[PDB]
């Protein structure tokens, strides 16, 4: 299991892959991408 959660924290442009990632270590995920025209941030982990 492979969730993939939207950031409940980051409001607004994520921008790069990278700035999502980072709020989302923090937030209890393994990594995250910046999903679509670059605002929703999205979030990878193993369930």
């Amino acid at each position: 299991k492979i969730c993939r959660r939207r950031s409940a924290g980051f409001k607004g442009p994520c921008m790069s892959n990278k700035n999502c990632a980072q709020v989302c270590q923090q937030e209890g995920w393994g990594g995250g991408n910046c999903d679509g025209p670059f605002r929703r941030c999205k979030c990878i982990r193993q369930c």
